[PDB]
This record gives C-alpha cells, structure tokens and sequence, in this order.
C-alpha cells in the first residue's frame, strides 16, 4: 500500500479562525502556471545576459521555498513581500556557477576540457569587466599558468584535472566572485520585483473574478485545545467550473478548457477519499473535479512540470506513535493529516497548512523537509520554540541529508539541542517505484520523551522497517 488514511490524528493545536485565503478556482491558477513560466524565462535571460551561464539546476523552486520562509505577501505560490530582497539561496547558487558551471565530470578529457573551460571563462571575465588591478593579476597569473602547464606534456589522472580545476577555483573564485557580486545580487532583486508585480495581476484577477459571482471579501475568540483539523476557508467558494475527466491508461486526464493536467488513477481515487475526509463545502462533489485540476496544476507549476518507505512509516507509527508529516503534498502524504505548502488548494486534501505556521501543543510527528537550507533552518527553531512553549506530549522525528562538507546549520542545531534524544545515520538501497545516507534526529520534550522513548527496541524496530 502506499498510504494509510485510517490512521486518526494524535496532534493537538488551538481552534483556529478560519484562513483569509482567496479560495481557488482554474481560471487563476492557469493565469499564475503562465505567469510562472514568465518568471522563470525572465532568470533564464537574466542569467545569460548577465553572466552568460544557465540559471543553476533547480535554483528557481529554491528560491520559491528560501522566499516563503520570510514572505509577507498575498500569492500563495509567488513572493512578493520579503525581507531580504536579495534571497541568499538563489545569490549562493548563481555565484557556484560563475564563470561557468562545473559539470559532473566521467572521463579524465572531460575534466581536462572542464579546466580549460574555467580558465577560459575567467580570462574572459577579467578583460572585460570591471575589476581591480590586484584581482586582475592574480586571476591573470593562475589562468596563464594552467593554460601553459596544459599547453604542455603533462601527466595527470582525471582526479588530478579535478583537484587542479579546484585548486584554480580556490584562487580566482574569491576574485571572480568580487567581480560578479553586485551583477548577481541585481539578478535576484530584478526576479524578486517581477514576481511581485505578478501576484498583483494575479491577486486583482481573482478579487475581480469574486466579485462577478457576488461573494464578498471583507468579512472571536480561541480559547480550545482540539484535535487538528484541515485549514477551512472563510471566504465562501465561486462555483465550479467545465473539468472534463476521462482515463487513459489509468491516468486520469482532467481538461479546463483545452488545458490538460494528468494524475495516476491511484492518486486520483486517493484524492477522492482525502476530500471526503477534509472537505466540508462541497457534499456532492460539485467543486471537486475544479479542485483537482487546480491542486495538480499548482503542484506542477511550483516543480516545472521522494517519501520515506511506506514500511518506515508503518513503523514511525506503531513503534513511536506518528500520525503526522509536517511536510508533505496531497499527492504525496501518508497519513491524511500533514502540512503542506499550499493551504488555499491543499486544505480540502487533509492540509493543516504550512508548517512554520503550524503549532501544536502536542502529537507525534515526522518531518522530511524539501533540501532547503533556509527552510531547514527555520524548522529547527519552530521545532525548538514548540517544544520549549508545551508540557504536553510531543515528538518530533526528522530525516535530513547527511551534509557535513559543509554543514547545514539546521543539522548543527538539531545535534546540540536540548530536546535531542537519539540520532542515528541511515543509508537506503531500497526505493519504491510510482506508476549518504539520512541522519534521523529525535527531538522530544519531557513529555513525549516519556511516552515515546527511543528505546533500544523500538530503534532496532524502525531501523528493520529501513532497507
Ligand atoms: C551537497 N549539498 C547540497 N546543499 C544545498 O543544496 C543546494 C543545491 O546543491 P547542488 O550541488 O546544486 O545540488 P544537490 O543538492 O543535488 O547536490 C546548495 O546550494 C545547498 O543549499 C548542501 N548544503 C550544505 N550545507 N552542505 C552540502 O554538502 C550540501
Ligand atoms: N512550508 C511547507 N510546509 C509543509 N510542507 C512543505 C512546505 N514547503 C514545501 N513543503 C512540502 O514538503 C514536502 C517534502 S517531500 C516529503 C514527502 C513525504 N510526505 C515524507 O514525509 O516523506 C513536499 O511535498 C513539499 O511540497
């Protein structure tokens, strides 16, 4: 199987107002798919007409997660009101790839045509550019002598090319980097005020598009500990929408107006159950196929076009209680309560909403975050502040990369804090098909630290569950 939605929910959290999210509807979301693939054309041409290099692989869906972490604004996929401006997720990853992107290199003429690739492109900066004197004669000095020691009769092994492609990065990349610095930190603010003035258009769209179905925009006290439940919204719903469904191949195709989105039949029927669990405006579907289409278009859209072992979740739970991700999809999830990063779409799934705004008082929860430093980061001191603020029961069990060259912060604070119970380092050989290694960090408080003890049992249950 690959998900258990009969599991109930242990995690407890304050009754919650209803959510000011606009509700969602396939006209905008198309609107935002197209003015997201705008956005990513716009970093494309930033980054070659400004540093002649592609934009680094998968830099744009970080920047999207590095952005929520602070984002103020009104799009629930788009920033638009962040401090910095400057995101220092999208700054570190231009500037690895300047001058040029280092390849992942196979053959030793590879790595040699990788080295004079990089001495080339840094010669190539340094004349025409802005730059010192003092970093113009280092960089001069190390680009002519790799190009005279390759112009030569050498001997070198591809791990030699390697660590002479290295060495030539140690020394120019400082001075390259001065070169570059303010041109790159221009190519993060430009796509940051671009993206803003998207969510306007966007964000004016939809108000305009409540509006022609009457429904009104400008409409207590939480005082009860209740069992969580998903984020309800409190703007009422527009009417559904033409969703044509159809399978083909157990694919489920659903069109809105000519544009098709498509689904496993698997996840399909799955969404179905998690609406009937989650959804409380819609009890003869009506909205529900509008709903799906939107879902798998947002998800689509935030990617461009994995999860722990089912047998680890299994043992997550009957050995330490779980019954929670605090990161997780509707197509993704496990359990049918997790948060998510899209509460306006997710929440008729199971969504408690995004977890830096999620806060229980108690349950036993898994966490997997996306490989997002800043978000990584972030989640290390809510799950701090959490289980400093309750005397309740809580766990937390985390799965991160192994990085230690360098370390991430998020894992350096995660191995010194205080709530830390057991941590373990897990390497995985066994991964499920869809038609190194994870440290695993337990942080409990007192109370959960009672009721869910890593116990030398219970560990060498889990890790049995974790091939
Ligand atoms: C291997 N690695 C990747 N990251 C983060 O992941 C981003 C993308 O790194 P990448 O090398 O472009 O791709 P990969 O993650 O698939 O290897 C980096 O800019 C970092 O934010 C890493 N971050 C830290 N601190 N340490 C690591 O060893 C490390
Ligand atoms: N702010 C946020 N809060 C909760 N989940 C988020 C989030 N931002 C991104 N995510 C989601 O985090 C998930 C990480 S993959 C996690 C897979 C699976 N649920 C597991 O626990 O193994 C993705 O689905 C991603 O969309």
């Amino acid at each position: 199987v690959y998900w258990d939605l009969d599991i109930q929910t242990n995690a407890v959290i304050r009754e919650r107002a209803p959510a000011d999210h606009l509700p969602p509807h396939p006209e905008i979301e198309l609107q935002r798919a197209q003015l997201t693939t705008k956005l990513r054309q716009h970093y494309h041409e930033l980054c070659s007409q400004r540093e002649g290099i592609e934009p680094p692989r998968e830099s744009f869906n970080r920047w999207l997660l590095e952005r929520k972490v602070v984002d103020k604004g009104l799009d629930p996929l788009l920033p638009s009101e962040c401090d910095p401006v400057i995101s220092p997720s999208m700054f570190r990853e231009i500037m690895n790839d300047i001058p040029i992107r280092l390849s992942r290199i196979k053959y030793k003429e590879e790595a040699r045509k990788l080295l004079f690739k990089y001495a080339e492109a840094a010669k190539k900066m340094i004349d025409s550019r802005n730059v010192t004197p003092e970093s113009r004669k280092v960089v001069k000095w190390n680009v002519e002598d790799t190009m005279n020691w390759l112009r030569r009769d050498h001997s070198a092994s591809k791990e030699d090319y390697m660590d002479r492609l290295e060495n030539l990065r140690k020394q120019c990349g400082p001075h390259v980097a001065s070169v570059a610095k303010d041109s790159v930190e221009g190519i993060c603010s430009k796509i940051y005020h671009i993206s803003a003035e998207y969510v306007r258009r966007i964000r004016q769209a939809h108000l305009t598009l409540l509006k022609e179905c009457n429904i009104s925009v400008d409409g207590e006290v939480q005082d009860r500990l209740v069992y969580c439940y998903p984020v309800r919204l409190s703007i009422p719903a527009p009417p559904q929408t033409r969703v044509e469904l159809h399978f083909e191949n157990d694919i489920a195709c659903l069109r809105f107006k000519g544009e098709m989105v498509k689904v496993s039949r698997g996840h399909f029927n799955k969404l179905e159950l998690l609406y009937r669990y989650s959804c409380i405006d819609d009890p003869r579907f009506e909205k529900f196929l509008s709903r799906v289409w939107c879902l798998i278009k947002r998800y689509q859209v935030m990617f461009g076009s994995g999860s722990l072992p089912v047998p680890v979740f299994e043992a997550l739970n009957k050995q330490f209680g779980v019954t929670f991700e605090c990161f997780a999809s509707p197509l993704n999830c496990y359990f049918k309560q997790f948060c998510s990063a899209f509460p306006d779409i997710d929440g008729f799934f199971g969504s408690r909403g995004p977890f830096l705004s999620f806060s229980p008082a108690s349950g036993s929860f898994e966490a997997n975050p996306p490989f997002c430093e800043e978000l990584m980061d972030a989640m290390v001191t809510h799950f701090e502040d959490l289980l400093g603020r309750s005397s309740e029961p809580l766990s937390f069990i985390i799965f991160v990369p192994e990085w230690r060259d360098p370390p991430t912060p998020a894992l350096t604070r995660m191995e010194a804090s205080r709530f830390r119970r057991h941590q373990m380092t897990v390497p995985a050989f066994e991964h499920e098909y869809r038609s190194h290694g994870t440290a695993v960090i337990f942080l409990q408080n007192n109370a959960g630290f009672a009721k869910w003890e890593p116990t030398t049992e219970r560990i060498q249950e889990l890790l049995a569950a974790y091939k």
